[PDB]
This record gives C-alpha cells, sequence and structure tokens, in this order.
C-alpha cells in the first residue's frame, strides 16, 4: 500500500516543549514555569523549559527544516500567557501576538499550512490560582482566549485544535503526573475533564457564530489515550472489559463531542463507584440538556494522538494512569517485549490499526487526522528503532485505510525536534532532529529518521 497524493503529512511541537523565552517580551508565568522553578526535583533529569530548543528565537530555522521535509502542515501550540499574561484577555501583549504572526507568516510564505493547538498544557498561573481546570469558570476564560486567537490569527489559520490530550491535563490535577501536580484523585479527574469539554464546546460554537462565516476553518480536539485490547481475545469478559476501558480512556471526550453526553458505560460505573464510596453525588458531573446540545457536533474532523496499547482484564491496576473506576488491570503481551530495558513507548502497531477501526465504528467513520504519533529514545543519530516504529505504525494506518476503509486524511510525527518531555525532561528524545541542549545555540542535527520520513512524504511508501 501507499498513501494517496492528497494525504496530509505533518509534524508537531508544543510551546513549552520547544520555545524557551519563558520570561521574555512580557510573557506571563504559566503552570510549567511554576512547577520547574519551585519543584525542580519533579523533573527526573533536573532540567526545565527556560530555554528548551530556543524556538522563540529560532523559529525561522524550524520552518526551513519543515520546508526541506516538504510537509503539508506544521502543528504547533500557542502559549496563552504570551498573548495575555494573566490569562484574562483585557490585557494583551502585542509582542506575543507578533511572535505567532511571524511564525504563521513564515509558514505561509513557505507554502506550509499552520495547524494551531490553542491549549497544550501551559495554563497561565493566575488562572491556576483560581483553581484552573477543576473550577467551572475556566471554560468562560478559555472561550475568551479562543476569541482572541480567532480574531488575530483566523484570517490565515484554518485548522485548529482546542485541547491537546485532555486526559493528560486531567492527570495533572488527579495523580501528580503533570503540572499543576495535584493529587485530587478521580473527583478532580472528572471535574477537569468536564470543564475542558464545556470549554471546547464554547469555543467551537463561538467560532461557528462569530468567525467561521468569514474564516471558513475547521476545529477539533486531540483525543489521546492508551488503546486497550482483551487479554484473552476469546473471552467475552475481557472483550467487555476492553470496551469499558476504551470508553473510559477516550470515549470520555469523544462521546460528548460526536454522539451526545458521556458514554453510558461511564455513567453506570462512575455513579456506582461513587455510591460505594458514600458520596452525596456522582464523581461524574451531569451535563444539562443545553450543554449536551452545545457539545454534540463540535468537531469537523477527528484528531487522534496515539502511542501505545495494553491488554486488559477485570481487576485493579497499581498504576494510577489507569482509571480505577473502570476496574481493569493492564498487561503487556510477551510478544511486544524484548530482553532489554523497555522503551518509553512500547511498539504495538496492531493497536493503531485496531484503534482506527474502533473509532470508525464508534463515530461513523469521521475524517481522521493523526495529530501525534512517535517514538522516544536515548537520542542516538542512528535511530533505527524510531524508524521501525514509524514504519510499522504507518503501515498499520495504511491497512486500516485500505483493508477497513477508515477515513484517515493525514499523519503527524511527534516530533520535528527533540524537546522537553515534561517530567522526563530532555532525557527522552522524540525528534527527527537532534538538539544539543548543552550548546547555547541549540544546534540542530538531522537524524536517520529525518531522511526516512522525508522519503516517505515524497513517495507515500513506508
Amino acid at each position: 500500500y501507499k498513501f494517496p497524493k492528497d494525504f496530509m503529512f505533518g509534524t508537531s511541537t508544543a510551546s513549552y516543549q520547544i520555545e524557551g523565552g519563558w520570561n521574555e517580551d512580557g510573557k506571563g508565568e504559566n503552570i510549567w514555569d511554576r512547577l520547574v522553578h519551585t519543584s525542580p526535583e519533579v523533573i527526573k533529569d533536573g532540567t526545565n523549559g527556560d530555554i528548551a530548543c530556543d524556538s522563540y528565537h529560532k523559529y525561522k530555522e524550524d520552518v526551513a527544516i519543515i520546508k526541506d521535509l516538504n510537509l503539508k502542515f506544521y502543528r504547533f501550540s500557542i502559549s496563552w500567557a504570551r498573548i495575555a499574561p494573566s490569562g484574562v484577555m483585557n490585557s494583551l501583549e502585542p509582542k506575543g501576538i507578533a511572535y505567532y504572526n511571524n511564525l504563521i507568516n513564515e509558514l505561509i510564505k513557505n507554502d506550509i499550512i499552520p495547524l494551531v493547538t490553542m491549549y497544550h498544557w501551559d495554563l497561565p498561573q493566575y488562572l491556576q490560582d483560581l483553581g484552573g481546570w477543576v473550577n467551572p469558570i475556566m471554560s468562560d476564560y478559555f472561550k475568551e482566549y479562543a476569541r482572541v486567537l480567532f480574531t488575530y490569527f483566523g484570517d490565515r489559520v484554518k485548522w485548529w485544535i482546542t485541547f491537546n490530550e485532555p486526559i493528560a491535563v486531567c492527570k495533572g490535577y488527579s495523580i501528580k503526573a503533570y503540572a499543576p501536580n495535584l493529587n485530587l484523585k478521580t473527583t478532580g479527574h472528572y471535574l477537569a475533564g468536564h470543564t475542558q469539554l464545556i470549554a471546547h464546546g464554547k469555543a467551537y460554537r463561538l467560532y461557528e457564530e462569530m468567525f467561521k462565516p468569514t474564516q471558513n476553518g475547521k476545529i477539533s480536539i486531540s483525543i489521546s489515550g492508551v488503546f486497550f485490547m482483551p487479554k484473552n481475545a476469546e473471552s467475552d469478559d475481557d472483550i467487555e472489559t476492553a470496551e469499558r476501558a476504551n470508553q473510559f480512556e477516550r470515549g470520555w471526550f469523544g462521546h460528548p463531542v460526536y454522539k451526545g453526553d458521556y458514554p453510558p458505560i461511564m455513567k453506570k460505573w462512575v455513579d456506582q463507584k461513587s455510591k460505594e464510596e458514600g458520596l452525596p453525588w456522582s464523581k461524574l458531573p451531569k451535563f444539562t440538556k443545553d450543554e449536551i446540545k452545545l457539545l454534540k457536533g463540535t468537531a469537523d474532523f477527528y484528531a487522534l494522538n496515539h502511542y501505545s496499547s495494553r491488554l486488559v482484564t477485570f481487576g485493579s491496576d497499581p498504576n494510577p494512569n489507569f482509571n480505577p473506576d473502570a476496574s481493569y488491570v493492564t498487561s503487556v503481551d510477551e510478544a511486544w517485549l524484548k530482553p532489554n530495558e523497555t522503551p518509553y513507548i512500547i511498539p504495538v502497531p496492531e493497536g493503531l490499526r485496531k484503534l482506527l477501526i474502533w473509532l470508525k465504528n464508534e463515530y461513523g467513520n469521521p475524517q481522521l487526522l493523526i495529530t501525534e504519533n512517535g517514538y522516544g529514545d536515548d537520542g542516538q543519530l542512528d535511530d533505527f528503532e524510531k524508524i521501525s516504529y514509524l514504519k510499522n505504525y504507518l503501515n498499520a494506518t495504511l491497512q486500516a485505510m485500505y483493508e477497513d476503509k477508515c477515513n484517515v486524511i493525514g499523519y503527524t510525527v511527534w516530533s520535528l525536534l527533540d524537546n522537553f518531555e515534561w517530567f522526563y525532561g530532555y532525557s527522552i528524545h522524540f525528534g527527527l532532529v537532534k538538539i544539543d541542549f548543552n550548546d547555547p545555540q541549540r544546534t540542530r542535527t538531522k537524524r536517520e529518521s529525518y531522511t526516512y520520513f522525508k522519503n516517505v512524504v515524497s513517495t507515500g511508501k513506508p
């Protein structure tokens, strides 16, 4: 198989992970600045995003590399606190707006489509002091932020993602996995998810009413998660468990946006767990009729981030990344493991094929853009395991397209550049391009995977 001529290839970064310039040009403090500066020990290699790839200054070089790759689009995120230091949009910083205008204009003059992520985890700290995403008022603050983005950039930006990986944003509140590094457990988990969903819906409907008539763009939300398969493929029990685990992982966000309301299985299980805990109301908030209508239909394409998969059966998982309200325990198929240190991302290309089918069947075969896929390693230039991962996942994508008729419209490699991998710091290297983080000039060096991907983009053949 090969990718068709009109297939969209791209690459992605995120603001905090590459930009640096963390306190330059009036930029406000965000929750990642706060975390790395006041709890530096939380980053496993003792690093921070103060400088990162210095793409705040080096963005023209980033665009030149994208142009050399001949990519159709570049997915990047906008730092809310560069635009409005407090997160409140009555005080805008023109220098922050200018940076993103400069990047957008650089992309367009090089015939690259900008695909903009509004929120990739860098909440302004003032808004976190209100409680951030577990405070329902945050959806109105997000709506106003989106308004400003559409106003300043929407004449040129026609592809938008509201939220990157809302599940990960939730985990920053619930299980100390990301900024703001709180331990609110499942109660906080669902509060953060609910607010992000309402925020998404408000932004989409605002776009529809106030900007789409003249801008004619598209919006989605990048829904991620570990994909789950039955431990025993012949067990009805395990098949049921996998469906529940999948609905809890990604149906949580997709069901409201595509089908209306939360997944029925989440209502059942969360309401019951809440009763078992003696809580006066369910941990899963209830949408109003009007909110269900607000949210249903708020994606013009399905945006998928995907990395890996696990087997499941009924039980309890010691890893807090797996939602205990769904009562599944994960495992890794022996076939996926090798006699060495386990990679950061365990390659399970069959999982992507099966996930694409799952999404096709659950949501009526929406046009689907893979907004992130990639593999992170020790940063060697001969990154052959990364090449193999990309090749195998690209082939899984082609199988889903041509064998199972999945409406996949594009694919995005995470990432163009090595970058700050959150609590792992620079220690995990996802880049097609190596960055020397010990060099003040943050020198770029192309890896073997760069040439591999360049060739796939040109020929359509993994």
